[PDB]
């Protein structure tokens, strides 16, 4: 009875307007943020805590925007590294190489045999997902098998839970390609404002959600 | 010029439960209420209205229900073909043969003029989806590009909103792969107690946003 978590971060350029704080400043307050709620979803048990980065629309931002936002994501990483087990995924062709050197670097520097892991998602997208697994296996296997698919994922398995604060119901480009089953659970909180009392809130609602797989109990 | 719904319908066992009447009454409700729901979604200019029929899943349920719930599905097109254009797709291998042969034919007898299409999926599983796209290209172009994926994915064009009631907030299999920017909709009503003015103020909730 093992369960993962994922988050979608989103609000930040929206608590920077409510603050009355530069985007840099929110950002560093949002890597405060994730580091704390790295450390909760350790205490609540889950195994995996999943961390959706970004969108590959993301990066048509400017080359100052991304690299804030790049920057206070690895600075999580910078922070945590040393007691889980990091590893990342996604469409790394479109991450600036640096990022992708130095999330290596922490990666490499992570405890592999943590019973915790922080997952860090890049450029999502299921479009470019789906077409990168094509252009991998085109004309080398005879059939693409659920082995094979699961296995070259983004996402390494199924999530169980996903919180998006920040006001929007929707999945943008971040739904995970092989959680068919996966809870959902959305809240107006910007994620820099997010409590542990709303962490646990959001449990409680997941937690108590009978889960049938499409069939009758 | 295109603007589309999808529906999840949800809740028929509990609203049997809940009126005390059986699996077959309650999916019946859920005929009537969907060619409800197709008239209010073409009454409100949605160019295609797309309903999830089925998952790979729900294929695993007793053979009982699942012809309980395929044959109320289809009674929707039996009733609204001739008035709309209908179409479906989705992972047919599991759909049952009486099924598919009926609504081929029902598919084929539709007003293929019509503004308005009634679009049905079945067996929707993301990675059933992409396993038949990557079969039927494989070894046959030098890569995948975004106008052939569309052209073949599940649900042939972005959804832009997506409507789930039943109080479930998941998609249960039925994520539409290739609709990155669809806004959704939940709510706890069953969707055989919606009500037109239900479905109004969820469009309200939708078009508020963008
Ligand atoms: C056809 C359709 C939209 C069914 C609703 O989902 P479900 O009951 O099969 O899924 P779950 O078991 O996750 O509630
Ligand atoms: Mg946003
Ligand atoms: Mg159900």
């Amino acid at each position: 009875m093992m369960t993962n978590l994922m988050l979608l971060p989103d609000g930040m350029r929206r608590w920077s307007q409510k603050q009355g704080i530069s985007l840099d400043d929110s950002y560093a307050a949002m890597t405060d943020k994730l580091v704390e709620f790295t450390g909760w979803a350790r205490e609540e048990g889950f195994t995996t805590f999943y961390v959706t980065v970004s969108s590959v629309a993301n990066y048509s931002r400017s080359e100052e925007q991304v690299t804030t936002a790049m920057n206070a994501f690895t600075e999580v990483v910078r922070r945590c590294h040393d007691t889980l087990n990091f590893n990342y995924s996604g469409t790394l062709e479109v991450v600036p190489e640096r990022w992708l050197t130095e999330l290596e670097a922490l990666r490499a520097k992570s405890d592999s045999q943590s019973d915790f892991t922080l997952h860090f998602i890049m450029g999502m997208s299921l479009a470019h997902e789906v077409i990168g697994i094509f252009n991998k296996f085109n004309g080398k296997i005879p059939a693409l098998t659920e082995e094979l698919l699961a296995a070259n994922a983004y996402v390494p398995e199924p999530v169980d839970f996903l919180i998006r604060p920040g006001g929007h119901v929707r999945m943008s480009s971040f739904y995970p390609l092989m959680s068919p089953f996966a809870e959902m659970y959305f809240c107006p909180t910007l994620l820099n404002d997010m409590t542990r009392a709303d962490f646990d809130v959001a449990l409680e609602d997941l937690r108590e959600r009978d889960r049938r797989y499409g069939l009758y109990p």
